[PDB]
């Protein structure tokens, strides 16, 4: 079952309930300030950073889930309630939420009055606003109170949560009933102290009353549904010394039948020159200039109405680049919308908040930043080359790097450090991408420093040359790739040995050196390994390129021999150098990271589909008979049942949860273009349409997560709860996933001399055209298609019957005509 | 208004409605396994441990606040309500919680059922232990379902709180319906991997039904007094499958009018040697041996009916060591019962966790520990002996400790590392006061370590020295000790320079060197200089004590003129050597610390009480001008307004508020004691009257938090919540408050050659016998005061007039007869 709809035209989720399986959100803002936004209207808001800067408070492992938010209570004739149906759980005669780009609608009505709230952050503004509509639609008078609710954050989050000894004494704030456009409150918490920002609640009319204390805005022993001033029907006037500070307002709107009344409120971030912070001699009152410049900004319907509408079109004109049209309208509405959008919200919050990750650690890992790039590096391909040189400049002068990376800090994570020896091909991976899409070798030009040491820069190329030694000189006994603490899979420890609670698997080494290899690193070395041997022959360094080359054809011949077990490929070698990912074993016979990667890499593709001898055949083949479910596949199998001390985090999970028999999403992808490379569309549509949001909105009730964003995780078919996900929007899963229905399945992929044009999607899309501007020029390509296993497109170009798959880059300005037949 | 009275001779607090100003708490458990307990059930359990080994989960800042706990879900032909009155709320007829010494009763009644429970921890048992009685008091029949609640913290509570993308799916459980004495639940969260340990949650009859998942008991977008179960009536008999776990059953009771039945349950924790995990091959189902061995243990109401009695000797028995009877009963019932119970808990719990201590952080101030010895090293010697010998074995070589010490590892906080220049004569305020109370002075020659290195032992006077020598070599300009990051108050942070939030005041340090000098090291240096010189001399070692006295006379002197204001002492220097606490200044003109501890050691004490040009006197008059207020003396005065970014964090804290202008309640004994050594005991016991929780219960709406135990800090006179209290139960103003009452005021304080009997109280305690027993003997004193300023006592010894106020130590096993007159 569903709870709620697609509105491709308002580019929406529409959810028509209250009552969904899970809080379902949204992110809203697009620059500095972020939003957290449930359909429920809950969560949270920060500035930049998550950690440090959070205004607002939100609860994890609350009960129930999603309890507290930005509330607005209605007073009808003493009868309490609220729009978004929590924190009051008030019958509701309508209930909708609709969920959009950047922004967010909720609306209930009860009893003949009907409460809409457009929730969203303004371009160019560090504000969360919310345009209120109140309408009598009933046939008699009504007069209400409005109480608008907002609970504060002390700003770091970490400490707000664990350092009450402290912190139940430091809350401050100032309440201006007479501002300049309204009525405002000011939570300036630590103003008094090293900081130079604080926090503005307001809106734009005159407030009867309002309440900045939480304990007597909601009473002792009261949940937030059951709060007291609006059962009271008045403000406290509460002016909060400690303990819990809020945003509260009390609204008077009086309305004849069908007449509607507007309000606008701002959440906002507001900052000072450290020079420019007291209004006052003393020291004692804000200086508020800024903040009611803020509030003059939205201080009318036809502002606010407005900033809608540009933020409306910055999306608008965002997603551009890359659209397709179809007989299928949810891959036109993945592809087009909800995958695209996915892809910014991970640019832009890495993996900092979500109702899952809790924001309170700030870093996000150095391979995450590098796979995320591939997914909107179409849509904003110059900060994604400021990104690329950002990570790059925190890598270590042998070629390792800082396994995870601060965004905001723009440097590696000590405390962690390095050691995972598959981190450093990432940056080739995202080197040449960005290189492909927007055709600037200049980067690579570019001057780096090594670990941010000033002085130590060398050209980019030459960070890209760190990273592809590195595998060749940290290789083991088979020639494979030194595993180091973990690969891509966090979980797969085999220089932990831990018996110990409380010691963190992917840094705690109890035993000093062994041979542990993995595969899938060898994977990555012959597929990145070659996109950096084509970027320094390119670049006229012939003799580094031929033989880099030497070194993948190298770790070719090794996967192909003491990487296969015989049916597919073997996943690692341990610290004794014992295989893992073997039939000779009882758990853990397959492992789907190298099976996937190395195909990805052409290594085991023989002639065709037909080609049943080749191992690249042989292994997708038992990925399909040993790892998928209808639910995607499996991370490996059979899952762990016992402890594997020698293995490290990979067996502490119950079989088919996460990395022991979850569905790990992020890794599907590769076995979906694997099974392109091999020529096998229809099996590669299938596997996608598996994981893919539009497709599973059907099985809701089962997948409990949002229907239009992608989660890292789907329980795999060994736990009671298959088919169910967890840890929603934050993850590589959109990325992937993108590249892989836009460039492999639908087949319009950039390269350096031109734009592939391959589509391997299979029978049930026969038709469709894809629309995508590539290097100032549009091409519009209309692909008629059998599907056929092993069926490559013949392209037409600009009329004219054209030989290969490569289509030659039209100047700018241009429009081109594909014509491709499957 | 009060919310409840003492029972002295139950020796129980009775709160005797729901509605207190705040969650009012209790300690259950003396050795290994600990609860939190409120009068409304809510709070935890933890073995040891309280960041990686806790049972049960709690949330600190919940709306409302207490809102889970152990909860009784009483089913009365479909009315659903709990005898905590939360989380229900439902409206009870009787209701009354009652805190004793390790354990608590809560009892309520409705709708003609009333269910009683017992909630305590079993000597040499790691469980907490519930005996529920439930009485039909109506004229009818009665037939109930009654649902068990408890919500598992997944052990680590930092982990269960921040790190959801792995742990919401690693939750696991057993159900054993038919245990060997009844029903029981197994939380066994990670016991796959490295804990070698679960819980277990039982019941000693058949249970109905059960519950271990919270979603399905509770229910979806339902709060703990909504939930879905006990409403249906029916126990879901839910299997946890990650998410929440939870422990749940239910029991049928039928009941005729009057007639009552009585249910057992517990809170274990059970844990395995490695070898004996799992009672079966395969590793999955875990190995119950002990977990039906301790519920074995308690099957039956007589079993735990003698656990709770002897529970009740242990206490009993242990508070044999002082006791005082006087007209005032609050008096009686402080030094008796609440102030030494108070005191064995900071032991027995550190700093770890309260209402407002999170139990994340596991370290404790290596000040605090000794301090807080100070206050039970009259109940547990043997405990403290060890407790010298664990914290002296981290001291660094050079004489310096760490600031923060893990009482659970044994071992100085690395992170914090040292610097807290008042750190190190703390060891000799510990050892001095152990030896004094048992005149074991064996223990000066038991060999310690420095910074826990095996092979650098040496005898631990050798650690007093290097103590006393790191102030010795460690001063300023003037002659005072450096302060280095911090003295007592840990706000006052004169080498710290920060304008950067979110860098530790205590830690951070932006400017290499100055001249940051404190006046309360240097009174301190005195006062323990002095008792270093004592044990120096009588160990033989005269040349190393009349030295030691020669730079006590040298502080002495420093204090007297470079240290003195005018009309009190300075509080230090700063970084470039000018005068904090003067009158010259502003703000923070006279800070506490350094008059006290000053006249704790007799600087500038005249002639007497009438001497008013002693210093002293002065000192100890501005305190009383310019500090002191009905709820107790400020800190310092007036508070800072504008923060000083020279001095650390002490002006982060807005005006009446912890180390700005707060009640540190803490630093009151001092100038109390400081009172009785001058000579005016009713000025002593009157600023002790302020402060004490007996004295306090009358305007227990003002005071909020606990009426029977002390709390850190009561807002000052410059906060508008002046009054109000925060941070209860752990804190050194226990230790400091005890050793005020037993050793000043009453007067009686153990000495190495012998016990001192010096009353020093007023005129409002008339007469009052105290029993103390000391070196095995004991002696009954019997106070007659006029309780004039400046009179002290003679004692008459066996009837005998003596002459000073030294009685010597009677042989083990005799009584003596002190008769005071004063
Ligand atoms: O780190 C512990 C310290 O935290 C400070 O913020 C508090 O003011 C102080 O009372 C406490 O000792
Ligand atoms: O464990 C597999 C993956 O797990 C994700 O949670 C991490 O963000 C990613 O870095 C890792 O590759
Ligand atoms: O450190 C982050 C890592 O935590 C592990 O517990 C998870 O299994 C893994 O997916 C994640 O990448
Ligand atoms: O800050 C003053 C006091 O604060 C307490 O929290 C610290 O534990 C104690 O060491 C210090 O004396």
């Amino acid at each position: 079952m569903r709870y709620g709809h697609f509105d491709d035209e308002a580019r929406e989720y529409v959810i028509t309930t209250p009552h969904t399986p899970y809080p379902w959100i949204n992110y809203l803002g697009s620059e500095q300030f972020f939003s957290l936004l449930s359909h429920q209207a809950g969560g949270y808001s920060f500035y930049r950073d998550a950690k440090m800067r959070r205004l607002t408070r939100y609860r994890y492992n609350n009960i129930p889930a999603d309890a507290g938010g930005r509330y607005l209570y209605v007073n009808d004739g003493g009868d309490v309630w609220t729009p978004s149906w929590l924190p009051v759980k008030a019958d509701l005669d309508h209930f909708e939420a609709r969920h959009g780009l950047g922004y967010s609608t909720i609306t209930g009505e009860r009893n003949g009055v009907r409460v809409e709230t457009l929730f969203f952050v303004p371009v160019g503004e560090n504000a969360e606003v919310q345009k209120v509509t109140v309408t009598n639609t009933s046939d008699s008078y009504k007069s209400l109170t409005l109480f608008s609710f907002v609970e504060f954050c002390l700003w770091n989050a970490q400490d707000d949560q664990t350092n009450y000894q402290r912190n139940l004494s430091i809350g401050e704030v100032e309440v201006e009933q007479e501002s300049p456009h309204g009525s405002a409150i000011y939570h300036r918490t630590e103003y008094r102290e090293r900081r130079d920002h604080y926090a503005v609640f307001a809106v734009n009319t005159q407030a009867e009353g309002f309440d900045t204390d939480r304990d007597t805005f909601v009473g002792a022993y009261n949940s937030l549904g059951e709060a007291a001033v609006p059962l009271k029907g008045e403000s406290a006037n509460s002016v909060a010394s400690g303990w819990y500070p809020i945003g509260s307002h009390s609204v008077a709107v009086s309305l004849a039948p069908g007449e509607s009344r507007e309000l606008v409120y701002v959440l906002g971030y507001v900052e000072n020159p450290d020079e420019e912070k007291w209004a006052d001699d003393a020291k004692q009152v804000v200086n508020k200039e800024r903040a009611h410049a803020l509030l003059s900004r939205f201080a009318t319907s036809e502002q606010t109405d407005a900033a809608f509408a540009a933020l409306k079109d910055y999306w608008t004109d965002l997603l551009s680049t890359y659209s397709v049209s179809s007989n299928d309208e949810k891959l036109d509405r993945m592809v087009n919308i909800w995958n695209q959008y996915q892809c910014m919200v991970t640019f832009n919050m890495s993996r900092s908040a979500s109702f899952f990750e809790t924001g309170i650690g700030r870093g996000m890992g150095f391979r995450d930043s590098n796979q995320d790039l591939l997914g909107f590096v179409h849509l904003i391909p110059e900060r994604a080359r400021e990104r690329i040189i950002d990570i790059a400049s925190t890598q270590f002068a042998d070629g390792s790097a800082y396994h995870q990376y601060q965004p905001l800090t723009k440097r590696g994570n000590n405390d962690i450090g390095s050691g995972f020896n598959d981190d450093p091909l990432w940056l080739i991976a995202g080197t040449a991408a960005y290189i492909k899409e927007t055709g600037d070798f200049s980067i690579l030009d570019e001057p780096v420093p090594f670990d941010n040491e000033p002085g130590s820069e060398v050209p980019l190329f030459e960070h890209l040359t760190r990273s592809f030694e590195f595998t060749v000189t940290h290789r083991g006994p088979h020639g494979l790739p030194l595993i180091g603490r973990a690969d891509w899979n966090d979980c797969l420890n085999l220089n932990c040995f831990s018996t110990t609670p409380g010691e963190s698997f992917q840094t705690t080494e109890n035993q000093a050196g062994g041979v542990a290899e993995s595969t899938f690193i060898a994977a990555q070395f012959v597929l990145y390994g070659e996109q950096y041997a084509e970027l320094a022959a390119r670049r006229g360094l012939a003799d580094v390129a031929d033989r880099a080359r030497g070194h993948v054809a190298e770790m070719r011949d090794a996967l192909l021999t003491d990487g296969w077990d015989g049916s597919w490929f073997l996943r690692a070698y341990d610290y004794y150098g014992n295989p893992i990912g073997t039939d000779a074993h009882d758990e853990g016979k397959i492992w789907i990271e190298p099976q996937g990667f190395a195909v990805m890499a052409g290594v085991g593709v023989g002639e065709g589909p037909q080609d049943t001898d080749a191992p690249a055949i042989k292994a997708l083949d038992s990925v399909n008979e040993m790892l998928a479910t209808d639910h995607g596949m499996v991370l490996q199998y059979p899952a762990y049942t016992t402890y594997q001390v020698h293995m490290g985090e990979v067996s502490t999970y119950p079989p088919g949860y996460k990395e022991n028999g979850g569905i790990f999403c992020h890794n599907n992808p590769w076995v979906i273009i694997a099974e392109t490379v091999v020529g096998r569309g229809g099996r590669a549509f299938d596997y996608y349409k598996r994981i893919t949001p539009a497709y599973r909105e059907d099985i809701s009730d089962v997948h409990r997560l949002e229907p239009y964003v992608y989660a890292q995780m789907i329980a795999g078919k060994e736990a009671v709860r298959h088919g169910e996900a967890k840890n929603s929007w934050l993850t590589g899963t959109a990325a992937w996933n993108f590249v892989t229905v836009s460039q492999y399945l639908l087949g319009v992929r950039p390269e350096y001399d031109g734009l592939v044009v391959d589509p391997q999607i299979g029978p049930d899309v026969p038709s469709f055209t894809v629309t995508r501007v590539a290097r100032g020029a549009t091409y519009e390509i209309t692909v008629t298609n059998s599907g056929t296993d092993g069926s490559r497109g013949r392209l037409v170009v600009d009329g004219t019957p054209v030989e290969g798959n490569l289509v030659p880059y039209a100047p700018a300005g241009s429009t081109v005509r594909v014509d491709v037949t499957l």
